[PDB]
């Protein structure tokens, strides 16, 4: 059948059933998916854009947006001025969100750490390397 | 950076990036992206379970009873009883709907190929046969 070996239907397929184990524990942790792509994006990250963010959370920027004025308000994170651009905000993760979600972040790397233990460290690397490469062929 | 290596999030950007290439090519064809992915997942299938076609097309159960009640309307798909079990229902493409989705099933092989030319024979292989175990690990 042609979905069976269809590489778009096979990398949603994975990432919808291993994601939503890991939301799981995200929700038990107090977090909505949402908050826990921004915060894990930005933690030990420079300021991004918010395309940028968009683009790692794979969420849409108008929502981004107003997750943004909700996690700010929260003192979770913090929109900047672009130190050249005044069409472009950065946006970082603050301490209070890093104290936040590290723990969580933990449980992600265990998690992952079960997710890819049946394929073995080379075919694991192997996976990884050709994602990123493929982001970054596609990427915008 | 935690974002840039974890997995979760690699299969996420991955996806979206490739999948929203295509479904600018879909759409000019006159498709929506469930439509696209119900027909694309019953080309060429035995019929299957609802909740198996929405695990497939990534789509939540009741989201995809509603898309089916309009695309029998239009006759793309058929429901019917389960042989054996009252609490199923079966679904299928009929001769109608594989019509309308041939082409752009031809356009989605040509689509992957070039992404995935880049990458080889080889490594596009260990990619999908990846995927594959790990949806079968993680299927419910
Ligand atoms: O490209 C998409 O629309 C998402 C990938 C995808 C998930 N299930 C699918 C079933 C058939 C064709 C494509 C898909
Ligand atoms: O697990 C998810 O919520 C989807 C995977 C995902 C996409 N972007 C992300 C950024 C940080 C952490 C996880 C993700």
């Amino acid at each position: 059948r042609f979905v069976d070996d269809y590489l778009p239907a096979l990398l949603a397929q994975a990432s919808q059933l291993i994601s939503s184990e890991f939301h799981e524990v995200a929700r038990q942790h107090g977090f909505s998916v949402s908050e826990w792509r921004v915060m894990a994006s930005l933690a030990g990250s420079e300021p991004i854009s918010i395309g940028q963010l968009a683009q790692v959370t794979v969420t849409k920027q108008p929502t981004v947006t107003r997750l943004l004025d909700r996690m700010e308000a929260r003192g979770q994170v913090e929109r900047l001025p672009h130190e050249s651009d005044r069409r472009i905000t950065l946006v970082r993760i603050t301490r209070k969100g890093l104290k936040a979600v590290e723990h969580l972040m933990e449980l992600a790397r265990e998690h992952e750490r079960r997710v890819l233990e049946p394929f073995g460290l080379r075919r694991a690397e192997e996976l990884k390397q050709t994602l990123r490469q493929m982001i970054d062929l596609h990427v915008h």
